[PDB]
C-alpha cells in the first residue's frame, strides 16, 4: 500500500463533457465501476430555474465521457450518491430535495435512469444556522454499520448511523456533529472513503477560499465512528485545489467523487491510484450561482 502524501500534486484533464442542449451545467458527480465501464450520475441545471439529474450511458474510458448519451431523469435525484448495497443485493441512489431532508431509491439495474423505485426517506432531521438545510449526503458502511455524513453550508459536518442490517431505511431525525469550523472552511460536498490496503478512512470536504475559489480539504480516521484528523487542510496546502491541481481551464475544484475500486457500500479507493472526478468552471464565468457553467474534469495523483 501507498501512504497518503502530506503534499498532494495532481495533473488534470480539461473539461470531459459539455452539457447537452437545454442544460447549463453538469455537477455533483457520483461514479461507480460497472461491468468494466464507468457509470456516472450527476446533477443538472437547465437554462431557467430547474435543478435535475441525469446519468451518462456507461462508457469505457474517460475520452468517451464526451460522447456518452446523456439521459435525463424524469424525477430528479439532486447531488446523488450511487452504490451497490451488497448485503441485500440492491443498488441505492441517495439524494436531496425530495420530500424529506434526504431520500433514496433502489434498483436492480442502475444503468436505467428511470428504473428506480419510489422515493423513500433517508433522513428527516433539520439543522441550525443553515441557509440550505442538510445538503450533499454521502453514505459508507463498515462491517457492522451504515453511516450517513452530510453538510449544511454552515461550517459543520454531521454523521448519523444505523446497524447495517437495518439499511436501506431512514437514519432518523438526529445526527452528531463530527467537525466544525468557519462556514467557508467546511462548506459542503463531503465524501468518505475506505483506503485499500490500510486501516484508514479518508474524508474530503469542499471549502471556499479567499477569493471564492472552491477547493477540497482532507481528513482521516481509523474508524467511521471515531474522530477525524486534518490531513491537508488549507487553501495553499489542500487535498485538491488551484494550488496543486495542474488545471488552468478551471480555478474551482468542486463537488465530485474519487474513483472507486468497487461499487459497493464500503466506498473503497486505491491510495496508489487516486483520481478525483470533480466539477470545474471557466475562471471568466460568473453571475448567479445556479447558472454557473460547471463541467466534469478528472485529477490523477502524481506518485
Ligand atoms: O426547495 C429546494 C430549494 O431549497 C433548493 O434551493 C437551492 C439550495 O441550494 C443553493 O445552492 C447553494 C447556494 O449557494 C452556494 O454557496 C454560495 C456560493 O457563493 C458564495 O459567495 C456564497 O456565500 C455561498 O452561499 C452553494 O454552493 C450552493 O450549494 C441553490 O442556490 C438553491 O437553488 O432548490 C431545489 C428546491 O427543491
Ligand atoms: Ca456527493
Ligand atoms: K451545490
Amino acid at each position: 500500500s501507498c501512504e497518503l502524501p502530506s503534499t498532494y500534486r495532481w495533473t488534470s484533464t480539461g473539461a470531459l463533457a459539455q452539457p447537452r442542449s437545454g442544460w447549463v451545467s453538469l455537477k455533483d458527480f457520483t461514479v461507480v465501476p460497472y461491468n468494466g465501464q464507468h457509470l456516472v450520475y450527476a446533477t443538472t441545471h437547465d437554462t431557467g430555474t430547474r435543478w435535475g439529474s441525469m446519468n451518462f450511458e456507461p462508457f469505457g474510458d474517460w475520452s468517451q465521457m464526451a460522447t456518452a448519451r446523456q439521459n435525463a431523469m424524469n424525477s430528479p435525484t439532486v447531488a446523488p450518491t450511487l452504490f451497490y448495497f451488497a448485503p441485500k443485493d440492491i443498488w441505492v441512489l441517495a439524494y436531496q430535495w425530495g420530500g424529506s431532508a434526504f431520500s433514496y431509491r433502489t434498483s436492480h439495474d442502475p444503468t436505467d435512469p428511470n428504473g428506480w423505485s419510489s422515493e423513500q426517506v433517508l433522513f428527516s432531521g433539520s439543522i441550525a444556522d443553515s441557509a440550505t438545510g442538510p445538503i450533499d449526503q454521502t453514505l459508507i458502511g463498515d462491517d457492522t454499520h451504515m453511516y450517513l455524513f452530510f453538510a449544511g453550508d454552515n461550517g459543520k459536518i454531521y454523521r448519523a448511523s444505523m446497524p447495517i442490517g437495518d439499511f436501506p431505511g431512514s437514519f432518523g431525525s438526529t445526527a452528531t456533529v463530527v467537525m466544525s469550523d468557519t462556514r467557508n472552511n467546511l462548506f459542503e460536498a463531503p465524501q468518505v472513503y475506505k483506503l485499500q490496503g490500510q486501516n484508514r478512512y479518508l474524508m474530503i470536504v469542499e471549502a471556499i477560499g479567499a477569493q471564492g475559489q472552491r477547493y477540497f480539504r482532507s481528513f482521516t480516521a481509523t474508524s467511521l465512528d471515531g474522530e477525524w484528523t486534518p490531513q491537508a487542510t488549507s487553501e495553499s496546502n489542500p487535498f485538491a485545489g488551484k494550488a496543486n491541481s495542474g488545471a488552468t481551464w478551471t480555478d474551482d475544484i468542486s463537488h465530485g467523487e474519487l474513483i472507486r475500486t468497487t461499487a459497493d457500500q464500503t466506498m473503497t479507493v486505491d491510495p496508489c491510484n487516486l483520481q478525483l472526478l470533480y466539477q470545474g468552471r471557466d475562471p471568466g464565468s460568473g453571475g448567479t450561482y445556479d447558472l454557473l457553467p460547471y463541467r466534469p474534469g478528472l485529477l490523477t495523483l502524481q506518485r
